[PDB]
């Protein structure tokens, strides 16, 4: 229905590599929830790895990286969608 504060939410990793991929989930991970804390939003962060893809050959392998480094840093996340991950943002401090 309504709007909520601006800035995006959803992270799209569909297209780019294994590598790129992650790094920007760990980038996007502490880039986003700073704005979660300033200001106020939702306490997860929405997360496309790809879909449809596999279809023809979707050997992006996105998904799988990005599953085994959350389990490791303990990230809670559901699956809603056959093409969406959501994960929680940790709590903490802050940069000041």
């Amino acid at each position: 229905g309504s709007s909520g504060s601006s800035g995006q939410n959803v992270l799209d990793l569909h297209g780019l590599h294994v590598d790129e991929a992650l790094e920007h989930l760990m980038r996007v991970l502490e880039k986003k929830t700073e704005e979660f804390k300033q200001n106020g939003g939702k306490p997860y962060l929405s997360v496309i790895t790809g879909r449809g893809n596999h279809s023809q050959g979707g050997v992006a392998r996105i998904k799988p990286a990005v599953i085994k480094y959350l389990i490791s840093h303990s990230f809670r996340f559901s699956e809603i969608k056959p093409g969406c991950l959501k994960v929680m943002l940790k709590s903490g401090p802050s940069s000041g």
